[PDB]
């Protein structure tokens, strides 16, 4: 085999568990990379700034409906709402008027199928954690999607073995064998699409474009101009990027680099520029100052991706049925809450890293409205308020009175990092935030019905530990509210 004993044990374990071969193939290639001693470092000297890109705001031409007839909308749906105190699927959290993330996506897909392209496809990448809840949700609200859920809609995310840090064997945890497996990140989309045969099914059915995005990003909506841009400029992989702010300096950034490819078979050697991403775990320690210079590297990946499916098929077929992405070596314990459990590596890939694998690749600067994830209960509060309205095509946008700027919400760790605390805060009503520039809430607070906030409002409770309610109908303007 030339595989090490550790790699063979991984193969044996995944074989025994009926893991599909395209996943084993890809994972073993990553295992070899790790076992070779791959650092995965990306210094500033191997990379260069992007400098200039096109802008969605500057585009005007829309594609005709025939392109949408050959387009697949795929939403990443494997993540839980753990970061907000939610042990179930993130996309099933209510956002507006009883509608979840999944509602708006399905209603947007429904609007397009009714008014533009009946053959537009909708897919969901689920994990074992989110599958049953999603299927049950669609069965009640969108039967047409439920009828074809198993056959057409759902894409299952793989699970790969966690491996020990010292010997790289498949880790063992008798207390909970499920903790031996872990998802390989959203870069697994390419492996799942190929290995499940769905990528080949989509291409042979005539589908040409796939728009991938995070399920919990309410701004990632179909924009016909992006499809026209790719048809005109002959793009196989387009990444939507936004400009990095000071709060984004810890996140990844787009970059350029130049590669010399030794010619395989009889064809000549090739030199070319490619796009790529660099996150902090890849950046050398000494280059971290440059990593955070938002004026040098000014763009970050939104995970809004547009891919040519026939080109992706050819590329993965050229690499033995895989897509070789840079591996992230996540160091945890096999039970991350048990500090004495065996230390392990969790091998992961990012789906935005595939931009370096396509010859006709490009990035486009989009407004930050297209990158609007709900990562805090503060974000959720603004969205549920009247500061946001629903369009006739089921998009969520600001009301005009906000004049393009959303109300800032800062909420206290105490009480509100989790949904359980936030749910009592809006027990009898959600306050109007359409006119509020900024609301900070310190300590425990509850809202009454019909409340309105305007200007910059602060509400502090100095460790009272008692109730601290706010009456029904009150309106706070440019003030601070204390007991
Ligand atoms: O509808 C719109 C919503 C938001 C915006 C502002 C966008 C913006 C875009 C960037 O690349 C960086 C940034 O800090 C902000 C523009 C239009």
């Amino acid at each position: 085999k030339s595989l090490s004993a550790a790699a063979q044990a991984c193969v044996k374990k995944m074989r025994d568990a009926k893991v599909n071969e395209a996943c084993i193939r890809t994972f073993i290639a990553q295992h070899v990379m790790v076992s070779k001693g791959e650092t995965g470092s990306i210094p500033d000297s191997a990379i260069m700034p992007v400098d200039s890109l096109d802008a969605l705001d500057s585009l005007t031409i829309e594609c005709d409906n025939a392109v949408l007839q050959s387009t697949v909308v795929l939403k990443l749906n494997g993540g839980l709402g753990t970061g907000m105190g939610l042990c179930d699927a993130k996309t099933l959290l209510e956002v507006k008027d009883g509608k979840t993330f999944l509602d708006f996506t399905a209603l947007q897909v429904q609007y397009l199928r009714q008014h533009c392209s009946e053959h537009l496809r909708f897919m969901l990448m689920d994990s074992f954690n989110t599958s049953a809840s999603t299927k049950s949700f669609l069965k009640a609200r969108y039967p047409w999607l439920y009828q074809v859920f198993d056959s057409e809609v759902e894409l299952m995310q793989n699970q790969v073995p966690k491996i020990l840090q010292d010997t790289l064997e498949p880790a063992a945890w008798a207390e909970n064998p499920a903790y031996e497996w872990a998802p390989p990140g959203h870069g697994d989309i390419y492996t799942a699409l190929y290995g499940s045969g769905k990528l080949q099914e989509l291409v042979e059915q005539g589908y040409r474009y796939m728009f991938v995005s995070n399920g919990d990003n309410l701004g990632a909506t179909i924009d016909k101009r992006v499809l026209a841009y790719m048809e005109k400029e002959k793009i196989d992989f387009l990444m939507e990027v936004c400009r990095r702010t000071e709060s984004d300096k810890k996140g990844g950034h787009l970059a350029r680099q130049t590669v010399y490819v030794k010619g395989k078979d009889g064809q000549p050697d090739a030199e070319k520029r490619v796009l790529l991403l660099r996150e902090s775990a890849q950046c050398p320690k000494a280059d971290m100052e440059s990593f955070q210079d938002i004026n040098k590297y000014s763009f970050f990946n939104t995970n809004n991706l547009w891919i040519r499916l026939p080109v992706l098929l050819e590329t993965m077929q050229e690499h033995g049925g895989t897509l070789p992405l840079p591996v992230i070596r996540n160091e945890k314990t096999v039970d991350s809450s048990n500090s004495a459990s065996p230390k392990v590596y969790q091998l992961e890939t990012a789906m935005g890293a595939a931009i370096a694998m396509f010859e006709s690749a490009s990035a486009i600067v989009v407004p930050r409205s297209r990158f609007a994830p709900v990562k805090t209960c503060a974000d959720l509060l603004a969205l549920r308020s009247d500061a946001y309205v629903v369009t006739d095509d089921f998009r969520l946008v600001l009301d005009d009175r906000c004049h393009g700027h959303p109300p800032v919400v800062d909420l206290d760790s105490a009480h509100y990092k989790m949904m359980n605390g936030f749910e009592k805060l809006v027990q009898h009503g959600v306050p109007s935030l359409v006119e509020c520039k900024r609301v900070t809430v310190k300590g425990l607070v509850q809202f009454g019905a019909g409340n309105v906030l305007t200007g910059t409002v602060t509400i502090e409770n100095t460790d009272s530990a008692s109730a601290f309610v706010i009456p029904d109908g009150a309106k706070l303007n440019d003030t601070t509210a204390s007991p």
